[PDB]
């Protein structure tokens, strides 16, 4: 146990990165579809695979369906260069180790752990928590801050100091609206993994050091988001704003409501899925907005299956 | 409509050495039947109900219900998740094991619509057949249940009949009782107590209760008897605990609070949540030597 | 100089008070409207009016124009039971201390000086701003809070050591939506006389101990809010609550848009004024917007002069 | 259309006994140009323009237009106000008296509408013939420039050419430069320099650029280069300063900062505005023994 873990070795789990949308049907899971998606996923380029994410709706999730999609996901990239990167993350530290232990059991490169929502714990607690789960596995643990969905916010301190404190961890997944923050984390530890949660800032975030992003458009258009990281990686600076650039249109309609809503609505507009089903209290959109994702949509290629 | 209304507690959950303490969560409760608490809340944010487990949760809405049978308090179990599959399953487990109302929180994290906050507790409302509270705060779920919206359910639901307010918005009490007269808004923010109740409030669901249960509930039956001199009194007068009690994210603050004042024995949280800091640590005792804390 | 001045003799501006319009007609300051419009306030219960506050326009005012309207305030409460609060705030301190020395000199009875906006001072600057506005006049200071407006807040702390402090300060009037700093003042200094500037909740403040209210809503309906403002002060809060309840509708429409821009709609739409003038960098309001002031406005009795 | 681009300096305005030192002002603008500064923006936020007098802002636009003449370096003056017939006279002021470009907040604490905020800046821009660039400060004016508001003032009027953002949203940069690209996108934020000018960016009107020009007309003119990997570097080595400047609100820590390099002779400001604490002063102070503060 000691605070210089930052230039050790660590694995890291980076590049183009998609949060899968979990497609239902008659009330369950559609476990033939969601095989489907991401295959798509696969076939165009995306490095790294989300599954039961925010817009996996973890909350809706029970804790037997959760499984079913880490073990779907694992083994629809098994034999491919696609690597699991499994949403673990809880309110809960009990439930957050309890989660990470299955992943690990079950085949997962790695895990997403988002930062506990509702109860908002404190700086020390966030590092308890934190600490403990990577405790727990042996497999990379990359944290999840979202401020305005969790009510709680993990500092820069805590971000860096877990870095250093802990083996496994070894970045952030920023989707806080808060570039300071960005060059706050990679101006005092370069050696984490900065990953963009927030798709309209992907370019500028990978322009500062950034490795990875986790997107939502993904869904959508993966060959595009994954032309866009994988130039920025290049340093290919030019192309890869290029794209971000002509993405923002659809960047910001995919979240004209909360998500996953808009985004598996495009999807439904798009023929990805067969039905347009949320779970309670996640609902489709109103007939305003399901007019403005539609008419946004008209612009872009959609890549089929 | 059935209504829970008077001054309520959001029960802590003493734990010892991992487990809870189900002996000291009854010796705590009958704490409040005797001290003029009109109903007791249990597993809400106050209670840890994140950390829980689903088996947990089941007993301690049972101890509740054992402890003030044959009393004149009633239990409003938390009964909220931001699922609402989760929701309704815990409303239809507290129904089943005698309590009288049900607690349910704004979904969080998943951040629902307008719409989905109305379909969210509607099917709540269409498992059980006794009152339903709305709980709205905002800065710990990320959405807010808007005026119209909790209007509107109040309307089309015959078990909804009011909402626990811990917004620090006091225009939208007046919103809210100005277009829906019949309401019962409840404080979900102990330093507004008396704001609140003063426009046509009809009872708090208390963090401060848990420390000082006689003085709240003095404060909430001075009010509802239209007595605000004597009311507003002892609000200004809890004002330095009502705010010492969230130096940190509550329920860090008032947990430690009553291990300080022997209440409890051990100062277990269940993680992601820890003891507060020593600097207040000695904030929180130095402000409980102003106050008189009623024993067993 | 001394910190002890909490309970020696302080004189108060109190009641129901309202922030005067400044109607324009081709440019210039309609003079003989501005007369008219404080008469009608007179005439219905009114206890005191303030001249040039931010609902008077007081950006777009010049030196010279303040004047005027300060001048004609006083005038025509002559004679009469209505003090003058006038409106002498402003960014810079000698420009405060200039307009505090106008007022005094020319039959205002008390000044109202909101804090600093634009250069956000800090809690010593606002401590040193107002203790030399106090010390430079006689007459009783009203610190003047609206966070959302200028940037900038008064502590609690700053607003109760001015209290102590200052002679002529003897209260605050608090638009911040923030009724937390209203039990919060009442509950560590209750000598001080804590003033409504939000007109949704004139009667919530009135009941925690306030004891006045600096109300938009006045300008178009002055015998209400005087209803209003009497019940609570005279502890009938059962009929000021009455009142409060009856008027939301109309308070919140009034701030459709930013003030007082939908009040100076509604008084074009009651015959109160000949023409619908603001000055740049203020605008009537947009076409939905004038409608929904004027559908709301059908629901109550439009005194006329 | 004529742009004002590069490594800008918002100028603080030195005080000896109350009123304005005119002989500091012009070596403290030497020690700019010397330093490969593009152009100084006077009497700003960062100037105090809100306690100067009329007759004292006009002279230190007069200060700055002599100080540049003969030099590559551009005079951005300062004339945005809360009202539109006094920014109006302030631009017409700037444009007689030698200014390159003026430099119009948004007015503050009257909060305009989206369309006043047009009326307004259109009003400025049929005032003068050189060019104007707006500034977005939400944080200090109540009001925010919308993105298409911006974008609808730079193609109606052609001397509006660009916005300084001080916002810290990353997004709205994005917004503005993907829907106008032929736009100058100034930033108004040190510490997310490189990351503005990154995603297309042309320049800088930097609070740090008076303390370290030399380092932040680097940073500047690297990414403009498109040597994004020099410019970074730069970025993350100032961060620590960049953060320590606003400690308090601007310009305190600034003037503070000047004061402990010897680069002016008072530490004086004008009310509202005041020396820091003690210990936000010892805060600054060692903060800059890690950087090298270039003299006269
Ligand atoms: N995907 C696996 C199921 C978890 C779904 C859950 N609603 C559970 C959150 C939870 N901690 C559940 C514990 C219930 C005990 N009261 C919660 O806060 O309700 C969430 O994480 O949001
Ligand atoms: N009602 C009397 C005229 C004041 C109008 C003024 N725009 C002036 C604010 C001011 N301090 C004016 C000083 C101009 C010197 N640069 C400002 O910040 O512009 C304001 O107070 O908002």
């Amino acid at each position: 146990h000691h605070h210089h873990h930052g230039s050790m070795d660590k694995n890291i789990i980076i590049g183009a990165m998609t949060a899968l949308i979990t497609p239902f049907k008659n009330g369950k899971v559609d476990e033939q579809s969601y095989a489907r998606l991401i295959k798509r996923q696969i076939e165009n380029g995306i490095d790294a695979v989300v599954p039961v994410g925010t817009t996996g709706e973890s909350a809706t999730l029970t804790n037997e369906e959760h499984r079913t999609c880490i073990e779907i996901a694992v083994e629809t990239c098994k034999g491919t260069k696609v690597k699991v990167l499994a949403g673990a993350g809880s309110n809960a530290t009990h439930e957050a180790v309890g989660l990470a232990k299955f992943a690990k059991e079950h085949g997962a490169d790695g895990i997403l752990s988002v930062a506990p929502y509702y109860n908002k714990p404190t700086q020390q607690g966030l590092y308890e928590h934190y600490k403990a789960i990577a405790q727990s596995v042996d497999i990379p643990v990359l944290l999840y801050n979202v401020p305005g969905r969790t009510g709680c916010e993990i500092s820069t301190d805590t971000i860096i100091k877990l870095f250093r404190d802990c083996e496994n961890i070894y970045g952030v997944k920023e989707a806080s609206g808060n570039i300071d923050k960005c060059v706050d984390l990679l101006a005092h530890e370069p050696r984490m993994m900065l990953i963009s949660g927030e798709d309209a800032i992907n370019y500028p975030i990978l322009s500062n050091g950034g490795k990875g992003v986790i997107s939502v458009t993904s869904n959508l258009l993966p060959d595009m988001i994954s032309a866009l990281t994988h130039f920025a990686l290049d340093e290919n600076y030019k192309e890869a704003k290029k794209i971000n650039d002509e993405l923002y249109n659809i960047n910001k309609i995919l979240f004209c409501e909360s998500n996953p809503i808009p985004i598996k609505t495009a999807m439904y507009l798009a023929g990805l899925i067969e039905s347009l089903e949320f779970r309670l209290p996640l609902c489709s959109p109103s007939k305003e907005n399901f007019a403005k994702i539609e008419e946004v949509m008209k612009k872009y290629k959609i890549k089929g299956f």
